[PDB]
């Protein structure tokens, strides 16, 4: 049993990589095996993206899994739409109901908003980055009508890099004009690392500051730097190194040789790289419910050319859907679960804390109890 | 002389379409005749932009003329760029410097952050829809920044139709939490 599937990885995503060949190992059966197709692109390309998904379509997969930008993810939520191609991806979740695809990543959105009035804030600073969509950005800005904040929203992205100094004293000088001392950074691990570099600086990470990473991955990140400043910083974490199920992947995880796994000697891992891993158990456990199900689904590397008019979408696929979305494991992300569109549904986000000894766990985010603290 | 060009119109642009045949007939000369080749596609879906692109391409044609949406946006302009097709639509303005395209709609972030100033604001309520890219949206709101605005932005583009008057109700609800009395609106016709 040889199930072909594709693997869009944008270039760099070693972690992610690593992760991705270790789920290959853990999940290894003798009832099946899963052989990837691995296509290294620039994912921001939207051209580049077409080619790589018509020639993973044209090899005969029987499910996709990528990544896609802020650019190219109309490409790929269109064409697994009307291809009735599975897709697969631990990226941002899309603003809206696509068909046919799976989205590793739970909506921060929510626990955001909860996190605000847990603080009880009225007036914050929200640096954001467009590059995961204004999707968050929108959410706060539309409750700041109904809860009334005062949000002074800065895009934080258009910075460019090599002079990107005077745009910071400038930025922090307008963050003064309202005396701005609570700032949400809602930015990729790496747009964070820079903004705290340049916070301590400035030193802007004293007491009386409090900063909120909007991210998955709060301890993803450096924060021994503003960890001793005074500065309360508060983020999200979905990856809980206290489930035991978590614990036992490190201790395999850490010991890996870096040559072969390359950033994966370490006893973190990335919510980005964690959720590849995750995604490997969920195509693996809905080709098993489709094999008990005695579903035949199986074809050739002849479905034709993608761009073939009129498309016909192959029945098959049908049914490939409806088993990815009906999975329901426990992973590195807590418990998995999807509803119809593809959305993670029931699934549990910790609330974390930056103090003196480091970071520190003050409760959790339910989609169905919203925030609720653990003593 | 023979020059066949592609046209890429959506579903619904009747007058954009009449305009254009006038324009065709206003402008032919004897030396030389335009060949439009017409498709008629759902401009938003993202494959089927794709499709009548190839096919346009395959014809073998000079230039394309069409329209583009925020989702199909990124498809026209990256094939345009690799297969040095030329791309003229009244759409609106890419968010950047994307080559090989022609945009006949004027940039209006200027103009309306210059007629915010004349008119002396300083707390506004700006409700916008995401048709067209939130980049005049990102003007306002950076510029909220340097000239102390206190805008109150608010998506009334995701409003489902079929049951639209307990959200405008909720709507102007919030816009009376700050007595809000001057609105933007960026929105279609």
């Amino acid at each position: 049993n040889s199930i072909q599937i594709g693997g869009l990885f944008p270039r760099g995503a070693d972690q992610e990589y690593s992760a991705f060949r270790v789920g290959m190992v853990q999940f290894s059966t003798s009832e099946f095996r899963l052989t990837p197709h691995i296509d290294n692109l620039e994912v921001a390309n939207s051209f580049a993206v077409t080619n790589a998904f018509c020639s993973q379509f044209s090899r005969g997969v029987y499910a996709i899994f990528g990544f896609y930008d802020k650019k190219s993810v109309n490409t790929i939520t269109s064409f697994c739409g009307t291809l009735h191609v599975s897709f697969i991806t631990p990226s941002f979740p899309t603003d809206g109901t696509h068909p046919f695809v799976i989205q590793m990543r739970p909506d921060l959105k929510g626990a955001l908003l909860s996190l605000i009035e847990y603080y009880q804030w009225d007036k914050f600073a929200y640096l954001y980055d467009s590059d995961r969509g204004l999707s968050t950005l929108q959410a706060v800005l539309d409750s700041a009508a109904e809860k009334k904040w005062q949000v002074t929203a800065i895009n934080v992205g258009n910075i460019n890099n090599d002079k990107k100094d005077e745009t910071y004293r400038s930025l922090f000088q307008d963050l003064e004009l309202k005396k701005e001392r609570r700032v949400i950074l809602d930015c990729e691990r790496d747009k964070v690392n820079d903004i705290v570099d340049q916070v301590i600086t400035i030193g802007k990470h004293v007491k009386g500051y409090h900063y909120i990473i909007a991210n998955l991955g709060f301890t993803d990140g450096d924060l021994l730097k503003i960890q001793f400043g005074g500065a309360e910083v508060s983020g999200f974490q979905i990856v809980d190194y206290d489930d035991s199920l978590v614990s036992k992947f490190i201790e395999r995880w850490s010991t890996l040789e870096e040559k072969e796994y390359p950033g994966a000697h370490t006893a973190t891992i990335k919510y980005t790289s964690a959720l590849t891993y995750d995604a490997v158990q969920v195509m693996t456990e809905a080709f098993r419910n489709l094999r008990k199900q005695r579903i035949e689904i199986s074809r050739r590397g002849n479905a034709g050319d993608c761009l073939a008019n009129p498309a016909v979408p192959w029945g098959q696929g049908v049914e490939i859907e409806r088993a990815l979305k009906q999975v329901q494991v426990e992973g590195l992300s807590g418990n998995i679960k999807f509803d119809q569109n593809g959305k993670r549904i029931n699934y549990t986000i910790n609330i974390m804390e930056l103090k003196t000894n480091g970071p520190r766990k003050i409760g959790y985010w339910s989609e169905v109890d919203k925030m609720v603290l653990t003593e």
